């Protein structure tokens, strides 16, 4: 029904709020994109690199992963395109793609920190220094 504004997901990007974050109203049926991190010649920055996971409230509560969580954007060359499309859909066409509910919060964050050595930490991060996370509630506002 409609394709939400992308989000970037980097450390300059203003939409995540201080403390706060990145909160959403997505619907049913509609679409969003997440964009790794890309520096190009006319894109200035250091390289990032992110492991960008969907969690439950909890665990972007306290930012942490647990070690059966697989990622759902994988931010490894950041000098290319990477991104990821989320489609608010019911059912999932496989067993990795996922399903939202109406009336539902889902929450994503990140606990790497922005360097090739921490790509893989599993807690802190960007989550807990930097808010980058991002809350979805479906069918909602
Ligand atoms: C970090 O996140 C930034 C967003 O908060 C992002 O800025 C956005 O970058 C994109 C990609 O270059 C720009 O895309 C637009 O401009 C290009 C070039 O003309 C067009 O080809 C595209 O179609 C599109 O219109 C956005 O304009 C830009 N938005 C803002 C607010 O600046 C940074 O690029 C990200 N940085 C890194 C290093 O990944």
């Amino acid at each position: 029904s409609i394709v939400l504004e992308p989000i970037y997901w980097n450390s300059s990007n203003s939409k995540f709020l201080p403390g706060q974050g990145l909160v959403l109203y997505p619907q049913i049926g509609d679409k969003l994109d997440i964009i790794c991190p890309k520096v190009d010649s006319k894109t200035v920055g250091q390289y990032e690199y992110y492991k960008v996971y969907m969690v439950d409230k909890d665990q972007a509560d306290r930012c942490t992963i647990k070690k059966e969580n697989t990622p759902l954007l994988n931010c490894a060359r950041p000098d290319q395109d990477v991104k990821f499309t989320i489609k608010f859909q019911e059912f999932s066409p496989n067993l990795w793609g996922l399903e939202f509910q109406k009336n539902k919060d889902y929450y994503i964050i990140s606990t790497s920190n922005g360097s090739l050595e921490g790509l893989d930490n599993q807690e802190g991060g960007v989550c807990q220094t930097r808010a980058m996370k991002i809350l979805m509630k479906v069918g909602q506002d």
